[PDB]
């Protein structure tokens, strides 16, 4: 019945994925037809449009505009539609990744170095990506994921969340460095491409719209848990808690006219971000000058990096999003899941648009949006598709309504995006593990890994995995940025082999259970 | 036993006041000895301080200097060293109101149209309240007292903390009209006597230093509560959390150098604010011109409005810090605080000094701030003497303390008066009735008037005191400023004769009830 078992038969867990899930796919419609999951579309979209013009914006930096917004936005709504119609897991939020932009950075770079085609270099290895997740799934590689525990699950899910809260504060510092608070500034400052010097209540404004935007979320997410208005309106406004939250503080930027803020910008249309570079088709055998037969089967090896990214990324989101605390009755399918997003991605390397991951904030920031609260417990969570379709399509449309978008600053998604790494730590037993620590050891609550372990070989468990998220952030910074994939498999053997050596057996199933 | 018990005895509620508390003298020198005292001392400080810099400012705006900042610093002291040796309830911080001020602004436009010197008038007025005290304390006039129930002290409790907080916000507002958000300033401001025009970031700053104190200081209210840290640790951080609020949020104004704050301003020196108008001892029968024997004995009808004034203003102010609920077991006396509060008032107006009251809001932050909590429920309360003295020492330095001050933005200070405001609406029955008329009625707590009383009748009762306070509300703000305080005493009449009308006896029993 589990998902994460060896059946046999060649394409044997792909299968039992489809007769799992479809069955419930006239469900996954209905389902949809309340208006939490119209306030979730909302939220998630702003969640996935704004990385996709950020990275897309570094991706036109990075690669000389061989790849940009206009790809990324159309290889996310494209591949977003897809995977929400065909999909095992619709929860999952298909997108553009840090690990994926570090690969595409280092992928230029070689590409330059050899002299070689960067854009016509990615489709080989889109191919080699189609090669090895077929090959994979039909020898069901998936049921490898079994073996990474709530352990290596937390210390990922964990450093994800530090990185995204880490990242949404260097956005805002990032602000007051460009935009200082200056005793005199120049009143004559261009403004058609980006401000081109220090301006006055920028960088302030920009705070007070980050600090509001995240105040109002949280509050509006306390309002829904208290015991405040008739009940029916009290979810209709706490559930619309986000959306509301973006209206009201776009709607404060609005009415200050005199003041910059950065807002929204998109593409003027559906074109490739260079013309000269490329066409919408990249041509294997070369654009310009004639792609090498070397690298044609050398592109294995950057394909193999790319599928361990994407898998871990993925796979691991997926066990994070579909775990038996939550109330995911529908059911998970890894093989399904991984032959789509590392599938389309291939396809989508063959017009020149960015591969995609089931980013692991985004996802359970869906699946969190989408979860119905009872009293505290969860009752059930929404299970749909149509959350995931329509937000892949407004991030398709997000073009068209570039009047409704260049009114909305980043000051304020990045509230929100504060929020959602927050709420992102919610069910991570490792931070709530971290609070014990500063806990006195009469005030821990009553569960499995406090009445039946010693406080101090909890706290030490504890330390142990604070060490390896240490680790993970120094690679993370450092030149070998796209080895913290690997580091973070180290954590299995950790687990398996070294933390039975100065733990007993009896307190290990405690502190790290698959079910609890 | 009671306090406000008329014994027949001409000075009996005096005597039986002194013969009360003075027995418990030593007990208020060494209840001081604990570090929440000290916190409270460095916090009611600023919350007594900044009121006489502005009020000062304003009399100083008001009258040509002829009373200032000087006056009321030096006074506030004075009376506020002398209140704390001597008084019955060491608890009320004595200082100048809103209410004074309006009187001492009404009394100048009076002297001018009527061409009689004003500071001379003062002193007339204060042997006229000098008389009528100690007429009342004689006769023990505070005995009405006892008919001045909840829902009158309540009412003014409410009143009285909402004005402070619309007054704080007031104070911001007023940041941003005179430095608005404008998209080009004028690089050349002369800053000597006070900014000559709009200057970029002072506003929003002004906005984040005042938000940012807040926010801290109610999170460190929570951190006291929580069960986080060694509890040792915890009431430490936590009774020290006002202290530590502005310490942070000053040093994040300090090492922000370009940008101008408005900062806490005091005079050089000790010496009266117009010289060339006064000295520092004020001559009944006049300075320049002869002052007229009819306003002599004509000051009486001024001296029956502040007597009445300062009366409502202090004797509810001991009412509500002196109130069952709280662990007050040294016991008040209404008598003894009544003839030092405005008989000191009448000798401070012969120096040319404000005559000041128990203020509502400085006074029960001053004794909440000496609270200590169990757990929700109040253990006791560190009743002494050395807390108000200090902090009126503190208010007598602060002259001598200004290279410490002038670094102290009021942006900080407005983010402490809104957490005092706040604060201020924790033991009002008013407030929780208030918030019972959004939450549904299967939510209410279990109280005497919620279980015993129908809902829609509680909420008609709430209503009705809500008409009182935009009533009041209305007076406030109209030129009939002065006339508040009757309108306040018409609250005991509605309660005595017209709520009995429209209620039964067990519903006013148990929503009007002297002891919960
Ligand atoms: C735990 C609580 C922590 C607080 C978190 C809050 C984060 C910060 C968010 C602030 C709200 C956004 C304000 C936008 C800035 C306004 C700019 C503008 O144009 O306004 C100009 C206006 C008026 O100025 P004006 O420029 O229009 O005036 C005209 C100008 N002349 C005269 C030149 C023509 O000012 C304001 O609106 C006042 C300031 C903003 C409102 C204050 C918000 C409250 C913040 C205080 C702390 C929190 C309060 C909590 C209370 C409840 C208890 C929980
Ligand atoms: C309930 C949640 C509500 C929280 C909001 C509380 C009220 C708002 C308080 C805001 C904090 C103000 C402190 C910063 C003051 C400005 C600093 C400045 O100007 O210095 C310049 C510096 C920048 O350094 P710099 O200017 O020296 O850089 C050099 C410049 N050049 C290159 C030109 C030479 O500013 C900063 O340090 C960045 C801003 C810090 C902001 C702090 C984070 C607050 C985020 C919003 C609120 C949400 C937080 C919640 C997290 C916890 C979860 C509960
Ligand atoms: C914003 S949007 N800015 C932003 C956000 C991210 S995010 O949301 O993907 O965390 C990043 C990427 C940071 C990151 C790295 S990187 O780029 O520092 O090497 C590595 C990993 N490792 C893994 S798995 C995670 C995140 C940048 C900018
Ligand atoms: C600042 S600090 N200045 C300030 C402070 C206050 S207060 O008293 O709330 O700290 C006020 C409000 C004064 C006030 C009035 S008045 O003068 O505005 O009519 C009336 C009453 N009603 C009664 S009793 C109380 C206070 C203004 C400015
Ligand atoms: C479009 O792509 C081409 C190729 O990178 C860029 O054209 C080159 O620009 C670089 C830097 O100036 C120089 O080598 C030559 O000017 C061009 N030669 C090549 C390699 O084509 C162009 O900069 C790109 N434009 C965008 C939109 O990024
Ligand atoms: C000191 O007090 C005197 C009296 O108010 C002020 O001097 C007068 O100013 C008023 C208003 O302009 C006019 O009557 C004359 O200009 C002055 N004659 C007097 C003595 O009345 C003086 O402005 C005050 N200074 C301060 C510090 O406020
Ligand atoms: C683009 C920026 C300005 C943010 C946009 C957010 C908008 C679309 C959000 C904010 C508040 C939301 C509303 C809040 C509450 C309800 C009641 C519900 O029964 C039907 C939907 C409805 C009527 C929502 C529709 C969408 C809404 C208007
Ligand atoms: C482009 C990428 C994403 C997909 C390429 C197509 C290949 C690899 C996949 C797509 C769906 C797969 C099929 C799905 C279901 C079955 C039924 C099973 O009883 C035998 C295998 C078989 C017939 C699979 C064979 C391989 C298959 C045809
Ligand atoms: C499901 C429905 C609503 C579609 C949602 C996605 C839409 C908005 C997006 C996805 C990809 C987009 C296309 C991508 C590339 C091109 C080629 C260009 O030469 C003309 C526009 C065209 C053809 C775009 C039109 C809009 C498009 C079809
Ligand atoms: C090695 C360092 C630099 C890594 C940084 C993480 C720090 C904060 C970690 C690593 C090891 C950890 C310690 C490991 C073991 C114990 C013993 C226990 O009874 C109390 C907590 C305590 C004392 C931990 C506190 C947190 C700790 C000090
Ligand atoms: C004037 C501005 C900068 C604010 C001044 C606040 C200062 C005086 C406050 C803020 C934090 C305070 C400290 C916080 C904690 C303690 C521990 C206690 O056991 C003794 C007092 C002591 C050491 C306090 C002394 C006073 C203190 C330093
Ligand atoms: C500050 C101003 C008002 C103080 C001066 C007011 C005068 C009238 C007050 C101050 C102290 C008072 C005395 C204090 C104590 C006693 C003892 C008692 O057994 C009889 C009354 C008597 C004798 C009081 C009479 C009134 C009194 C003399
Ligand atoms: C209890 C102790 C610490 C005193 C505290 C209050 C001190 C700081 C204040 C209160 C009133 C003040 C006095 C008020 C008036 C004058 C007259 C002037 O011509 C010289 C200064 C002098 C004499 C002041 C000196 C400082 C002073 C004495
Ligand atoms: C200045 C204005 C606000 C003065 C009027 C006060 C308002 C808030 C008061 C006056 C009478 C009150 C109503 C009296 C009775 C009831 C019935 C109860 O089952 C629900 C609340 C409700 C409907 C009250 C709501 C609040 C109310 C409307």
């Amino acid at each position: 019945d589990d998902p994460l078992q060896q059946t046999g038969q060649l394409f044997g867990g792909l299968v039992r994925d489809i007769r799992r899930r479809y069955p419930y796919y006239l469900s996954d419609i209905t389902d949809a037809f309340s208006p939490q999951v119209l306030a979730a579309v909302i939220f998630i979209y702003f969640a996935a449009l704004s990385p996709a013009i950020t990275f897309g914006g570094l991706l036109g930096e990075k690669t000389r505009n061989q790849m940009g917004v206009s790809e990324l936005l159309i290889s996310t709504a494209v591949q977003g539609i897809l995977f929400a119609l065909l999909g095992a897991q619709p929860l999952l939020v298909v997108g553009f990744s840090g690990p994926l932009l570090v690969f595409e950075e280092a992928f230029f770079s070689f590409c330059e170095t050899n002299g070689l085609e960067y854009i016509v270099g990615r489709v080989w290895i889109g191919f080699w990506l189609i090669l090895l997740v077929v090959l994979v799934v039909a020898f069901e590689g998936s049921f490898l994921v079994r073996f990474i525990s709530r352990y290596t699950q937390e210390i990922f899910s964990f450093l994800i969340s530090l990185i995204f809260i880490y990242e949404t504060f260097s956005k805002l510092i990032k602000i007051f460095q460009d935009h200082p608070l200056q005793k005199t500034y120049n009143y004559n400052v261009l403004m058609v491409p980006k401000p081109q010097g220090p301006l006055p209540n920028t960088a302030l404004l920009s705070l007070v719209l980050m600090a509001g935007t995240f105040f109002f979320a949280m509050m509006l997410r306390k309002f829904k848990n208290s015991s405040y208005f008739p009940g029916k309106l009290r979810r209709v406004i706490g559930d619309f808690g986000v959306p509301i939250s973006i209206l009201i503080m776009v709607l404060v930027d609005f009415f200050i006219q005199d003041t910059y803020t950065q807002k929204l910008s998109v593409p003027d249309g559906f074109k490739v971000s260079n013309s000269s570079a490329r066409g919408w088709v990249i041509h294997p055998l070369g654009l310009r000058s004639e792609f090498p037969i070397w690298m044609m089967f050398a592109s294995a090896l950057p394909a193999l990096l790319v599928f361990i990214l994407i898998f871990l990324e993925s796979q691991i989101t997926t066990l994070i999003v579909s775990k038996p605390e939550r109330k995911m009755v529908k059911g998970s399918g890894f093989h399904l899941d991984l032959l789509l997003v590392v599938g389309m991605g291939g396809v989508a390397a063959l017009f020149g648009m960015p591969w995609l991951s089931a980013t692991t904030v985004r996802s359970v920031t869906h699946a969190n949006a989408l979860t119905v609260m009872g009293k505290a417990q969860i009752q059930e969570v929404k299970e749909q598709r149509i959350s995931g379709l329509l937000v892949a399509v407004l991030v398709g449309l997000s073009i068209l309504m570039e009047p409704i978008l260049s009114r909305i600053p980043l000051a304020v998604l990045f509230g929100i995006f504060l929020y959602m790494g927050v709420t992102s730590l919610s069910g991570i037993q490792l931070f709530d593990r971290i609070l014990l620590l500063f806990k006195p050891p009469k005030y821990h609550p009553d569960v499995p890994y406090v009445k039946r372990v010693k406080t101090w070989r909890m706290h030490l468990f504890t330390g142990i995995q604070i060490i390896c998220l240490a680790v993970l952030w120094v690679v993370k910074s450092t030149p070998a940025s796209l080895a913290l994939p690997f580091v973070l498999i180290l954590t299995v053997p950790l687990r398996r082999v070294l933390l039975p050596l100065i733990f007993r057996n009896v307190e290990l199933q405690c502190l790290d259970a698959d079910d609890a």
